[PDB]
C-alpha cells in the first residue's frame, strides 16, 4: 500500500552487494582507482531494470518466473531450469558462504572451518524467519543492508576520496587491458539469476488484488521500491570501489583482490576500525545473500517442480561446497572463477524467460511491459549475455 515491495526489492538488492561484489570492487579501486565507477553505475542501472521486470512479472501475472516457466514450457526444459538454477543458487551461495566465513576469521581468527560452521547455523536461522511469513526475513536483510551502507559511508569519509578523481572516474573510458577486463567483469557478473526468480516470487500475490487497475497501481509502487533498493546497492558498490581506490591505488598493494589481504592492508593505511567495519560489512553481506540465496533455491524448485525439500536440508547441501573448499584449501582463483562461470551461465536463462513473459498479454494482461521498454531490456540483456560469453570464453578457453 505505502511501500509494499521494498522488502522484496531489498531482498533482491543484497545479492548485488554480496561478498562477490566486495572482492571485485576492492580490486577495482585498488588497481585502477576510480576509473571504473561508471561501470558500477551502468551495471547497477541495468540490474535495476532487470529486477524491476521480475518484480513486475509477479505483480501483473500473480506467478513467479519459475512458475510461468513450469506451466508454459515443456518439462524437459523446466527440469533443466530447476537444475540450472539450483547450481546457480549453489555456486552463488558458495562465494557468499565463504565470504561470510572469511569475515568471521578476520574478526576472531578462527580457522575457516569453524567460521563456516558459524555461517551455517546462523544462515539457517535466517530462513526460519521464512518458514512463517516472509516480512521477518525482509527486515533481517533490511537491517543487514543498513549495516552494509553505514559501514561503507563511514569508510568513504575515512578514505577521504578525491571527488575530482571520483568524478573523473564517472567519465566512460578505460586505459588498456585489466582495467577493460575488470569493467567487463562488473558488467557481466552483476545480474544475479537466483534473485531474478525470487524477486517475482516475493511480489506474486503479495497484495491481493482482483482488478487490472489496482495492479498497475502496484507496478508504479514497486518501481520506486526497486530503484530505491537497487540504487542503494549501486552506491554501496561505488563506495567499496572508492574506498579501495582511496587507499590502495598507489600503495604497492598487490593481491588486493582477496579480502583477507585488503582487511590487513587497511589497518596500517586507514586504521583498525576501517578493517573491522569492512569485515562486519563483509560478514553481514555474506550472511544475508547466503540466506536469500537459500530462499531463492527454495522458490526455484517449488516453482519449477512443485515439491519442496526442508530448508535445513537445502541449507546443508549448499553448505557442503564451502566446507569442501575449506577442507581442501584452494585459492579463490579456482573458487571465485568456477562459481561465476555458473552465474554467467545462468544469467541468460534468467533474462530470456523474463523479457518474454513480461511481453505477453496472456501473462501480464493490460500490464504488458511497454514495447519501448521491452526493447531496452533486450539490449541490456544482449550486452550482458555477450560479455558473459566473453568471460565464459576467456576462462574455459577457445
Amino acid at each position: 500500500r505505502i511501500l509494499p515491495f521494498l522488502g522484496p526489492a531489498v531482498i533482491a538488492s543484497i545479492a548485488y552487494m554480496d561478498p562477490g561484489n566486495f572482492a571485485t570492487n576492492i580490486e577495482g579501486g585498488a588497481r585502477y582507482g576510480y576509473s571504473l565507477l561508471w561501470v558500477i553505475l551502468a551495471a547497477n542501472l541495468m540490474a535495476m531494470v532487470i529486477q524491476n521486470l521480475s518484480a513486475n512479472l509477479g505483480i501483473a501475472s500473480g506467478r513467479n518466473l519459475p512458475e510461468l516457466i513450469r506451466e508454459r514450457w515443456p518439462r524437459p526444459l523446466v527440469w533443466f531450469y530447476w537444475i540450472q538454477a539450483e547450481l546457480v543458487a549453489m555456486a552463488t551461495d558458495l562465494a557468499e558462504f565463504l565470504g561470510a566465513a572469511l569475515a568471521i576469521q578476520l574478526l576472531t581468527g578462527l580457522p575457516m572451518f569453524w567460521g563456516a560452521v558459524v555461517t551455517g547455523v546462523v544462515t539457517f536461522w535466517l530462513l526460519n524467519l521464512q518458514k512463517r511469513g516472509t516480512r521477518p526475513l525482509e527486515l533481517a536483510v533490511g537491517a543487514f543492508v543498513l549495516m552494509i551502507g553505514v559501514a561503507y559511508l563511514v569508510q568513504v569519509v575515512l578514505a577521504r576520496p578525491d571527488l575530482a578523481a571520483v568524478g573523473a572516474g564517472f567519465v566512460p573510458r578505460l586505459q588498456g587491458p585489466g582495467s577493460a577486463y575488470l569493467a567487463v567483469w562488473i558488467i557481466g557478473a552483476t545480474v544475479m539469476p537466483h534473485v531474478i526468480y525470487l524477486h517475482s516470487a516475493l511480489t506474486q500475490g503479495r497484495i491481493q488484488t482482483d482488478t487490472t487497475e489496482e495492479k498497475r497501481r502496484l507496478v508504479r509502487l514497486n518501481r520506486v521500491d526497486v530503484i530505491a533498493a537497487m540504487g542503494l546497492a549501486g552506491l554501496i558498490n561505488m563506495s567499496m570501489l572508492a574506498v579501495a581506490a582511496a587507499t590502495f591505488h598507489g600503495k604497492n598493494v598487490e593481491n588486493a583482490g582477496d579480502l583477507t589481504t585488503a582487511y590487513q592492508t587497511l589497518t596500517p593505511l586507514l586504521g583498525p576500525a576501517a578493517s573491522v567495519l569492512f569485515a562486519v560489512a563483509l560478514l553481514a553481506s555474506g550472511l544475508s545473500s547466503s540466506a536469500v540465496g537459500t530462499m531463492a533455491g527454495d522458490v526455484i524448485m517449488q516453482g519449477f517442480m512443485g515439491f519442496h525439500i526442508p530448508l535445513w536440508l537445502r541449507r546443508l547441501i549448499t553448505m557442503l561446497p564451502a566446507f569442501i573448499v575449506i577442507l581442501l584449501g584452494m585459492d579463490p582463483s579456482s573458487v571465485l572463477i568456477l562459481s561465476q562461470v555458473i552465474l554467467c551461465f545462468g544469467v541468460p536463462f534468467a533474462l530470456v524467460p523474463l523479457l518474454l513473459f513480461t511481453a505477453r498479454r496472456d501473462v501480464m494482461g493490460a500490464l504488458v511491459t511497454r514495447r519501448s521498454f521491452t526493447v531496452i531490456g533486450w539490449v541490456i540483456a544482449v550486452i550482458i549475455i555477450a560479455l558473459n560469453g566473453y568471460l565464459l570464453w576467456e576462462l574455459l578457453g577457445g
